């Protein structure tokens, strides 16, 4: 996250870190046994780390549960990043409390103008690199579909939205991938892609979760 603030320990209780010996992607807990992330975060041998604030320090609220199955969206295209969403099932169910909690799926798509919370452990510089160890938070509005398509001519599908600031300085960034965009207490987006980070007229692009709600529900009902 570039241009954000420190969230505070366990103030984003649905936030997960996907670990393969190191943090590589964020994710969101949608119930005690299922995590949703970006399909471009797919990897074998994922351990899901819940209850994290400092990802380099065991602070006491963590639950490290290995993944038993990962399901990438059947129409994920890695060249266009259309349908950049995947589900991860935990080997055992997470123990849910004030600090580890699932986030609700949407019943409505969020509109342009809606303010949202984006969070992650990704890079905090738009030029060069500095990775935080504690979770960073950013409040950003969903942008109109027409300013999104004007920023990324020919690349925005109906399964994407833009969120952020057209004049840059504030954005999600590398390592924030797969993480949550929560608007009014519902998961509306997944950190998916963009052109660099926090650049003028290059806002973050996010997977539009409301389009995927019945694939998610069907898939967890059957796996
Ligand atoms: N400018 C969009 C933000 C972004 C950039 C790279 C990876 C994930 C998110
Ligand atoms: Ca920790």
């Amino acid at each position: 996250i570039v241009g954000g603030y420190t969230c505070g320990a366990n103030t984003v209780p649905y936030q997960v870190s996907l670990n393969s010996g190191y943090h590589f992607c964020g994710g969101s807990l949608i119930n005690s046994q299922w995590v949703v992330s970006a399909a471009h975060c797919y990897k074998s041998g994922i351990q899901v780390r819940l209850g994290e604030d400092n990802i380099n320090v065991v602070e006491g609220n963590e639950q490290f549960i290995s993944a038993s199955k990962s399901i990438v969206h059947p129409s994920y295209n890695s060249n266009t990043l259309n349908n950049d969403i995947m589900l991860i099932k935990l080997k055992s169910a997470a123990s849910l409390n004030s600090r580890v909690a699932s986030i609700s799926l949407p019943t409505s798509c969020a509109s342009a103008g809606t303010q949202c919370l984006i969070s992650g452990w990704g890079n905090t510089k738009s030029s060069g690199t500095s990775y935080p160890d504690v979770l960073k938070c950013l409040k950003a509005p969903i942008l109109s579909d027409s300013s999104c398509k004007s920023a990324y001519p020919g690349q925005i599908t109906s399964n994407m939205f833009c969120a952020g600031y057209l004049e840059g300085g504030k954005d999600s960034c590398q390592g924030d991938s797969g993480g949550p965009v929560v608007c009014s207490g519902k998961l509306q987006g997944i950190v998916s892609w963009g052109s660099g980070c926090a650049q003028k007229n290059k806002p973050g692009v996010y997977t539009k979760v409301c389009n995927y709600v019945s694939w998610i529900k069907q898939t967890i009902a059957s796996n």
